[PDB]
């Protein structure tokens, strides 16, 4: 495993997702409020699935070689199996916080599915120029998600409990900044133009993934907004 | 891409699914009624996922070669990844229109999963005679779905708002006729007996797919039945 | 098909899952109570998906060869495609019986996903020692599920209708005993240490699968607990 230079970042990612999972699991012990239980379940699942996929990349299972540009290129496909399930869970935490209507939840989850599925097709496409077609369609689906989070969700939170509104605004801003960096890393890294080497690309996705999953969860699960209003 | 004769129908399919997606997206702008939003989300997602899969077949990603009958046969597997998600969404539009109970929705979606999953196993099976075993099991699951749509759903719609009943009856009849043609095309085309060439088979599925997705959606989203009754 | 010694158990499994599906389908004819319909839909789907996967193993589609330990080893991967959908359906029957809160249902289904997904990664891993790492992570996710079924669910059932409590207690005990045997069979069989031959391993999983699906369903669907209380 140590033969690949990016191993150290996969190992550190594995450890941090593991530790984040155990922390949120212990913290959610004994919570009995039904609304809080939903947020603890969603939020604890997200680093638990990322732990399994980081471990699969560390041990070499989650890597394949894709020929493009006359080379055999190493593509970590397990990233997409993680993000297929973890990105809609993160969006569901936001939508539940603002009591989003069911049609908006379905639009967000379906656009997220299209973003990750087209990202995976782009990562495994053997004709170099067509990789960037799939990157553009996936980016258009991310822009729809970010538009709804600012022009659908923001206007509803501002009519709810003040602690729900302030917590949503922080997590919305966290999400828009961190998720917007992923298409840029892909475009400049090994899957795209090849300017940044795989070892630095792996470091960048590790910092983004721990921030967007464990950092986001620490903010949400310390908030009063996840409990029902009660005496 | 132009080396395959069926390319023109894949390109036309891509364009029509793309145009249908953009039309329904613009039309659903500003709709604020929660019931209408659910139907716009479901109905807009369906040509958006079909657009991505038609594009994957145009560019060659969604094609594999399966050896059977002593030949290498071209099988477009991306059709099944589209229909795995788009066929239950179309059934959910019908079920929501009639306020179907949750047990019936689960039976319809699960039978649909079995229909498409066994269709895919049949399309990729290398022993020729066994392809038709999977076709028969998939057809039996389609007959269950059509039985419920006529002997479960029809009897509930007739007790609801008149505009919900008339709109359901039209979309039910559209769905029964168009979906019944898919097993016949598969059986006579490249996946089955091989009587109709792949270029004509691709034309037939394009006409069916645009009719069952964009045609169905134009009927539903122009109806008063998708809005709640309000003053 | 008869060239593999385990064929007879795959054929018997196919038949029993087929017969169980047809029995539950006929029995659920005419049931009109909405709560009972949910349990019939969930419970009938489970042997129907297992029938398709047993048939795929009988015909040879659901088998692949994985090199580990210097051999090419036969791994029936279709077991995991069955259990990915059938194990959360069985857990949903239990959760609905006790009216479990939505956060607990999500935790159970997500832990179940992690159990089966890591089991599949373990079954297809080519480095022998790492197969047992994935077995341990999957077993830890099963222990979480069993903890919730005894220390979350048992305490809620005891506050509901007496027939719901007694039926849950029986099905909980059935589930804990039969599901705990699966990791032991995997560890001693072809996927693991290789002490028990594939033909006996296949017999063991057939007896467990029919008991945990058709046996469990016969107990549940004969119970008064699946109907709403009504005059
Ligand atoms: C939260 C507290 C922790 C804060 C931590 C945030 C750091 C995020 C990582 C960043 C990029 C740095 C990557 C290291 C740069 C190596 C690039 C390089 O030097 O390549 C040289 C090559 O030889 C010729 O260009
Ligand atoms: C809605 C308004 C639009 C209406 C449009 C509906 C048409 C649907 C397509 C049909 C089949 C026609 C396929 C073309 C037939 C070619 C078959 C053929 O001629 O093969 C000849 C071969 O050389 C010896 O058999
Ligand atoms: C519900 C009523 C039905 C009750 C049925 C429950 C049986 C479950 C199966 C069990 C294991 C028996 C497997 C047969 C044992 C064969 C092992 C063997 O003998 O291997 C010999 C080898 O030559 C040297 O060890
Ligand atoms: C080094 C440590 C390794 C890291 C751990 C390995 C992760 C894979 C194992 C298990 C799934 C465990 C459960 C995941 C679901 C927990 C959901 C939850 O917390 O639900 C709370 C809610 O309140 C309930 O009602
Ligand atoms: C593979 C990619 C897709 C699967 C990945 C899993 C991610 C979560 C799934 C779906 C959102 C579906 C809609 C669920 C929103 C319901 C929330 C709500 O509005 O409330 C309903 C509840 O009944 C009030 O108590
Ligand atoms: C309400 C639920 C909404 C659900 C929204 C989901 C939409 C998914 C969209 C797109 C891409 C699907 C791509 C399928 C990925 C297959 C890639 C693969 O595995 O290819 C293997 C091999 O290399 C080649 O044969
Ligand atoms: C709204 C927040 C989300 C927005 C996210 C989308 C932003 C995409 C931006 C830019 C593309 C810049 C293209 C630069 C690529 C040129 C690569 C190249 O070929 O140059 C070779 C290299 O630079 C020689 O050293
Ligand atoms: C040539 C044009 C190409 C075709 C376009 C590329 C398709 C892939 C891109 C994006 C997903 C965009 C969003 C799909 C989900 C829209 C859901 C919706 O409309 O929801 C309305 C509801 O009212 C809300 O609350
Ligand atoms: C991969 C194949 C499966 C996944 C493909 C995605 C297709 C849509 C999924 C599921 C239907 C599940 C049941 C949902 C029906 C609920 C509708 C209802 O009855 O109303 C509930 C709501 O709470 C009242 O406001
Ligand atoms: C409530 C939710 C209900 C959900 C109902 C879903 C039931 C799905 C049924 C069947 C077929 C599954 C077939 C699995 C397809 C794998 C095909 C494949 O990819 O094979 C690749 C390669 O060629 C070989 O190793
Ligand atoms: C209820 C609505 C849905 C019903 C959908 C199911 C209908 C299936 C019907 C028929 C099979 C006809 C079989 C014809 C195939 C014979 C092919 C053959 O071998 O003939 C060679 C060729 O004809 C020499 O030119
Ligand atoms: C030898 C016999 C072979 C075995 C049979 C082949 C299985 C694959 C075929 C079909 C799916 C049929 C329907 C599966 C879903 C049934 C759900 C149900 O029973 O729902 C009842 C509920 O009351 C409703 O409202
Ligand atoms: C691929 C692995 C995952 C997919 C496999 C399919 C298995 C079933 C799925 C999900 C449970 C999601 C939560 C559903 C629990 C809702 C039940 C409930 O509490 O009641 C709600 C209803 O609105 C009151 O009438
Ligand atoms: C609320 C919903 C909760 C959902 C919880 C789901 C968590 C799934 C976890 C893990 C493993 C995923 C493993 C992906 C399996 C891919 C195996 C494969 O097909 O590999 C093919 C080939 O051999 C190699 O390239
Ligand atoms: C709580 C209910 C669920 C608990 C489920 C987890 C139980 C796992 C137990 C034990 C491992 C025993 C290990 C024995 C394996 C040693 C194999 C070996 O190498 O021995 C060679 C062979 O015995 C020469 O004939
Ligand atoms: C837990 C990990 C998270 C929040 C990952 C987020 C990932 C995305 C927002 C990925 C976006 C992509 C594009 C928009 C285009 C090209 C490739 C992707 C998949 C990296
Ligand atoms: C959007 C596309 C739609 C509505 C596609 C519908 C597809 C089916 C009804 C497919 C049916 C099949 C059979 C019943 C048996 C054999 C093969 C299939 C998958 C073509
Ligand atoms: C219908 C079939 C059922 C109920 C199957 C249950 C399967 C499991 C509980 C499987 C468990 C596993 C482990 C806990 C670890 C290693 C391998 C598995 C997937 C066999």
């Amino acid at each position: 495993i140590t033969g690949r230079p990016e191993w150290i970042w996969l190992a550190l990612g594995t450890a941090l997702m593991g530790l984040g999972t155990l922390y949120f699991l212990v913290k959610g012990m004994g919570v009995s409020d039904p609304d809080a239980k939903k947020f603890y379940a969603i939020t604890t699942l997200v680093p638990a699935i990322a732990f399994t996929m980081y471990l699969s990349m560390l041990l070499g299972y989650g890597l394949t070689m894709v020929p493009f540009g006359g080379e055999q290129n190493p593509i970590y496909w397990a990233r997409y199996a993680d993000w297929l399930f973890t990105t809609p869970l993160l969006l569901l935490d936001l939508a539940l916080l603002v009591d989003a209507d069911q049609g908006t939840i379905l639009a967000l989850v379906g656009a997220d599915g299209i973003m990750i599925g087209t990202g995976l097709v782009g990562a495994l496409t053997k004709v170099y120029s067509y990789r960037f077609v799939w990157w553009a369609i996936s980016t258009a689906a991310m822009l729809y998600i970010l538009y709804v989070l600012f022009f659908g969700f923001t206007s509803k939170a501002e009519s709810m409990r003040p602690e729900v509104a302030s917590t949503f605004k922080v997590l919305r801003n966290v999400t828009v900044v961190l998720w917007s960096a992923y298409p840029v890393v892909w475009l400049i890294g090994s899957e795209g133009a090849g300017i940044v080497p795989l070892n630095i690309e792996t470091l960048l996705f590790m910092v983004l993934d721990v921030s967007a999953k464990v950092g986001f969860g620490l903010i949400l699960l310390r908030s009063r907004a996840i409990f029902g209003e009660a005496e």
